[PDB]
């Protein structure tokens, strides 16, 4: 059976993502921070359906002297567990604003631009390393190019996700690693916000689901995608085609 | 009942491809075709050996011309006629040539400009009009970096591009959704020299070949599936990498 | 010697500003029309009066038309007439109006699609055919954010940027350029209500108003000039940030 | 009152082309400067030479670290204590050298990520918090989605300078700080490259097989920065002689 690696798993879209992975036949190394109680809770469920095939690995994906480290722990995780490595899903992310007018702001780059991009890369060059159907899935966003207003380092690191998801996908072509992007629009929300949220969205009689963007994932890493590299598929309900 | 589609340029290559894989997932297909008439009737009868009434052919030009629209609602029609219903439309049909700057000029504006963009512009009309629907255009993963000399067919595709994002945005009240797969090379001309394939299968990052009918088949599934009932206005590229390739 | 500028759709608004703008730069200016004649002339007899025989008007539809390729090559070739020389190509002249999925429909492609992409295409293939020289199209900024019920009009302003893309690529080894310049909201019609322009000015981030003609006419002049002599292929918005506005 | 600009790594190369050009437009300039202190102040004396007390030289590691933001906030403040004013930002400098995915790799981060990306916009923050005809200018790269082999990290640094142009272009409107982009495809080689290999880079381009001049670069910075694009903000202006539309 295969393996993944899905960063920020025990919650919201990481979740389901892994759920539909195992669904499908793999074996999840489920990476937390701090939800250890409900990336300990999704193992349970799995192994409960598959014994030993889901087990979860702690680490901080902020960029600091020691991140370099975390990341090939994470992926070394999965090959001593499981013994190969097949999918990485880029999953966790830091989000909230920084304004440009007025945690210190070089905290915020460590945690916006390292869980966004940093982490992403050195999982990337530790994936690649330790190397069928490989593939990396980047969770990018659907509106990098209709910032939400004061996010910037957020936006940043967006936009840096999809130079490494261009940059991995022509590099690691030659070791037959696919590397592509699934970029929802508005998904899970953290109810007169949510619904102002909503409204804008053009398919928006349908639920926007954390499933759903899993079936993009499913898409990619499967053998129905083998000639897909280089790709982010907006999941996003239409939203980024609706002007201002 | 069996949901049915509309294939543009189904009897040979990538269409023949996508109707059979649509066939294969359960669909009832119009086989459109111009003049590959042999193959169009040669397919439809392995089809229906399969399924008894599950396929029919359609023949029509999708050259721009004061009939197109006529012509663009009755292969819609022509679904309706056969299976009750158009669940999905595929507009593969494409004419590709050499148009350089410096057959009439307006003969190949109404060809490549009517093949890639004005025919799709009117059946996605007549599908809408005559109603998990969706459409599916099928774009080019290079229209940003085009072939040298190809303008007017590079002209449609970015066309169609827009047509995709428009009709995504009408469409999305009717539940209709309208998305895009860009091969970058697939198949190659059965009459190009091997050494010209050759060329052109070294392009691509992702095992130095073309894309198979098939491969290019898996996104259209994909996208009409109801794994992807949140997406539309998107074009996804089957490319290998090609696209991403600096000169 | 003066250089020379072929501007279509030159007689009011945009084009107009263009027009005058070339010509305080030291062009001499053919300002193409279709129904404002009264314009185009008032517009010649002022730059006339400026600077004796340096501007000249010429009427032509640019709706696709088996006599637009014709229509083109006189448009091109009335420049050479009255200067000698051709320089500069605007196309600037748009239909503008919207095309529901949901004038006959052949009529409206001819239209939108004519002017917006086939005109511009035929004029670039006399322009070249007949040689710092460069080409500048009137693109869109919200080419890939667009109105709802206008895609006809977006496949056609699509379609331009691919041939912007398509003939800086093959025409650059005749030193011809070929650029555009992308509006956002500029001139509003005479006739919309206030209201309504300022539903759209509220939109604009940089001043909550319309680009002047002035504004988008003084970036086609960066393109024409010797300051953007390596610049080509290129699309400058010139939005105040509105394609940067989520919804 | 003649108007002030910062260029980020001005001693050589393109940004001396920028702070040339703009010199010469009639602002008064801030050379800022790492390694290149003798090129600087040469370039410096030249512009006092044709004006006196029109040019001063800044030096500033734009690495990323936990000072960056005070580096940052000094060279937006060394053009407030010569000139009085800043009415022009153009992050030039950069770090460029590949990363392959099969120096510390940390150190890496911070140079590449650190120049392209996190010191534009904590200069930008600076430049925007210390505030007419004020704008940035940020140097992009037009192969930004065509990348170049084993470059991830500077690709990716360019790709976060696309999203904080685009980003800075819309927080900042209100405040009327225009923020631009100009974005070369080949332009000067590098000192030490071969003869064949820059042949190589200049058989790529379309329009003259040549690569830009620094000047020609320069160009489009000051088109952005007059009175000519006052409407313009959030915009990229590629100057890459048709390069980003040559398939492989
Ligand atoms: N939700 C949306 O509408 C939306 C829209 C556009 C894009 N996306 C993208 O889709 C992906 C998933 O979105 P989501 O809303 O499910 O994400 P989320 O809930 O905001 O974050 C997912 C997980 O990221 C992990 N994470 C955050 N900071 C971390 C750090 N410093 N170190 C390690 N892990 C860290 C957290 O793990 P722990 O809980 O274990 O600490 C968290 O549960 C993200 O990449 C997001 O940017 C989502
Ligand atoms: N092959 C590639 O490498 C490649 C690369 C990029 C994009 N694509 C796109 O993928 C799609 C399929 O490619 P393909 O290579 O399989 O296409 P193709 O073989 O060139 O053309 C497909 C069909 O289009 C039909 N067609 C051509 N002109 C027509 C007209 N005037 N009226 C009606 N139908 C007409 C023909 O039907 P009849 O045979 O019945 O006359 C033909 O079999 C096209 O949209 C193409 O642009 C392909
Ligand atoms: N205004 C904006 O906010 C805006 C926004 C985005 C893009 N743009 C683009 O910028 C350019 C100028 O905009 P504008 O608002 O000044 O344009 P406009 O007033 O709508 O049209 C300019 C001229 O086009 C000519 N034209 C229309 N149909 C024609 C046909 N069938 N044959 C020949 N010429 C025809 C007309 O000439 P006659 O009057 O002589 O008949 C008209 O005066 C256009 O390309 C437009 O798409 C403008
Ligand atoms: N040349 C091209 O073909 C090309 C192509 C695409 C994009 N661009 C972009 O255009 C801009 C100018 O290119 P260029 O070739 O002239 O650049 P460059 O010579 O490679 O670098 C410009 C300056 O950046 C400074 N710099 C490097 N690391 C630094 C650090 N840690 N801290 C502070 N400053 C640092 C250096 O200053 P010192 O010398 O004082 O140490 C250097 O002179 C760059 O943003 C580049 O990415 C250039
Ligand atoms: N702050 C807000 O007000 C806010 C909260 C959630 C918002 N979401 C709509 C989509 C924005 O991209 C949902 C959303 C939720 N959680 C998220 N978590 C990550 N890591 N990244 C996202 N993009 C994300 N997004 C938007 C704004
Ligand atoms: C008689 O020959 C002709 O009229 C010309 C046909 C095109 N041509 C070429 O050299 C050529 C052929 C196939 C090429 N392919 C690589 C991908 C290009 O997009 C394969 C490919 C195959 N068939 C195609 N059919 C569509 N409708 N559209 C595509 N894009 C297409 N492409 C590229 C260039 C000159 C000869
Ligand atoms: C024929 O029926 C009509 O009169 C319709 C015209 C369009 N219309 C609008 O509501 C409308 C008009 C102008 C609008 N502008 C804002 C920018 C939109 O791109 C101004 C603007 C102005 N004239 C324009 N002319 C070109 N050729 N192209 C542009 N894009 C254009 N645009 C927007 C919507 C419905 C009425
Ligand atoms: C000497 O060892 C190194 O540091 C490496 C430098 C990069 N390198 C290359 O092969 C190389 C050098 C210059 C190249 N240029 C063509 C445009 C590439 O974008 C010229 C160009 C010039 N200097 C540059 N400086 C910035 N800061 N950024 C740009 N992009 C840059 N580019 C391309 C590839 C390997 C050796």
């Amino acid at each position: 059976a295969p393996a993944a690696v899905v960063t920020g798993a025990a919650k919201r879209i990481g979740r389901a993502i892994a759920v539909k992975l195992h669904q499908t036949g793999y074996r999840v190394v489920i990476h937390y921070h701090n939800s250890a109680e409900a990336a300990v809770s999704l193992a349970d469920e799995l192994n409960k359906e598959r014994s030993n095939t889901a087990v979860v690995c702690q680490a901080d994906l902020t960029n600091s002297n020691v991140l370099p480290a975390s990341c090939e722990e994470i992926i070394n995780s999965c090959f001593r567990a499981f013994g190969r490595c097949d999918v990485l899903v880029n999953n966790a992310s830091a989000f909230y604003p920084t304004p440009l007018v007025q945690k210190t702001v070089e905290t915020q780059v460590a945690e916006l631009i390292g869980t966004n991009a940093i982490a992403p890369f050195l999982l990337t060059m530790s994936f690649a390393q330790r190397q069928s159907n490989l593939s990396i899935v980047n969770l990018c966003d659907a509106m990098v190019d209709q910032p939400c207003m004061a996010f910037s380092l957020y936006n940043m690191g967006k936009h840096a996700l999809v130079g490494l998801t261009q940059s991995a996908a022509l590099e690691l072509a030659p070791y037959g690693i696919r590397v592509n992007g699934v970029a929802p629009g508005v998904s899970l929300l953290p109810e007169e916000e949510k619904d102002k949220w909503r409204r804008k969205v053009p398919l928006g009689r349908r639920e926007a689901s954390a499933e759903q963007i899993a079936d993009a994932v499913i898409f990619l890493v499967s053998g129905s995608a083998q000639y897909i590299t280089g790709s982010i598929i907006k999941v996003d309900g239409g939203l980024s085609l609706v002007h201002a």
